[PDB]
């Protein structure tokens, strides 16, 4: 059954719970964004109001088969009423159509929910300047110091210019990039945007990037993997038998591999800038682990919660342990108390 940190209190909202059945009191279920573990539950057989981006929409729609009638997008940056409540969507940062959502409530509470994010100055400059809020909701995925990796823009540079060198020295080799769910699309789209092609791709993915409202897209992907030279493949493919499976069926056309394994944050960030970055290498075929994240730093994550400054948090990640709750506790104590108040 729900649990307390997905109900929205003085309402009849629920928050990415689609995983529990019919939720006693629930009139509006919203969805921050298309990920599994926040959709998990949605099909063609649900039939109560679903409030979400535009995106998350089209997603709903050609991918699970949500009637159209069940389906209520919204605009961002725009105050809306549903149900006899105000609310705002906020663009989350994070993958394609996520949101952050602003509730105000009858009694004169307001309410953050940030889904899942990456916190960003710019966020400073939104709706939710001079705005009270009175409870967050917040994204805690890598809240704890020892989280830390580079911005996105620098890891793009990094990829690029890695895949420019290799393909200007071997202009017979295959450039791959793995995927498992929506988010990261810059990676492929701006190596292949340097290397002057297409991004090829099976039916299947194709079908969900044509949902994104991505400008040009049908300049940009394909589903003709012959014509490419930068390939999506899934993720679980990102490694030496599959990639060397994979290095067969294109007909002798390429002589050399070059993959990308977008990840999160793992252990080596704590030693290596990400120019000092290695791959793994089997013959003709090489990996490289890439830190490229949708979600906040320590940093960042620290930055946004002394400015809004709620006046409680409740965590919507790493919630199942008393040493996890503990420690996240005594961070917004620190920042609260470091702040001046
Ligand atoms: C619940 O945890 C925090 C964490 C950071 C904060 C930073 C600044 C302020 C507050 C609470 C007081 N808010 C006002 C407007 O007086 C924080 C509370
Ligand atoms: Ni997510």
């Amino acid at each position: 059954t729900c649990p307390f940190y997905k109900k929205i209190p003085g309402t009849g909202f629920t928050v990415d719970a689609f995983q529990y059945g019919v939720v006693e009191g629930c009139t509006a279920y919203f969805l921050t964004h298309f990920h599994s573990d926040h959709y998990a539950g949605l099909s063609k057989h649900f039939t109560f109001p679903v409030y979400c981006s535009e995106i998350t929409g089209n997603l709903l729609k050609n991918k699970l088969h949500v009637q159209e009638q069940y389906i209520h997008p919204l605009p961002l940056d725009t105050e809306c009423i549903v149900n006899g409540v105000k609310v705002v969507l906020l663009d989350a940062n994070h993958c394609p159509g996520a949101v952050m959502i602003l509730f105000y409530l009858p009694n004169g509470t307001v309410i953050l929910h940030t889904g899942d994010f990456r916190a960003d100055p710019s966020m400073e400059r939104s709706l939710l300047a001079d705005q009270k809020v009175h409870m967050l909701y917040l994204d805690t995925t890598y809240c704890s110091p020892e989280y830390t990796f580079p911005s996105q823009q620098e890891v793009i540079r990094f990829a690029i210019n890695t895949a420019f060198e290799a393909v200007t020295l071997n202009p017979h080799a295959l450039v791959v990039c793995g995927t498992y769910s929506i988010g990261k699309e810059k990676v492929f789209l701006a190596i292949a945007d340097v290397l002057g092609s297409k991004v090829g791709m099976s039916q299947e993915k194709y079908k969900t990037l044509q949902c994104l409202n991505i400008p040009e897209i049908n300049s940009l992907i394909t589903t003709d993997m012959c014509s490419s030279l930068v390939h999506l493949l899934p993720m679980m493919q990102i490694n030496f038998k599959g990639l060397q499976s994979h290095l067969k069926k294109c007909g002798g056309k390429y002589n050399q591999i070059l993959a990308f394994r977008p990840t999160g944050w793992t252990h080596s960030n704590k030693f290596t800038r990400i120019a000092d970055v290695i791959p793994q290498t089997k013959g003709n075929i090489s990996i490289y682990g890439i830190p490229y994240s949708e979600h906040s730093s320590y940093l960042e994550m620290k930055r946004f919660v002394q400015w809004l400054k709620p006046q409680k948090i409740i965590p919507t990640v790493n919630v199942g342990t008393w040493k996890s709750r503990s420690t996240m506790e005594k961070y917004f104590r620190e920042w609260k108390l470091e702040a001046g108040y």
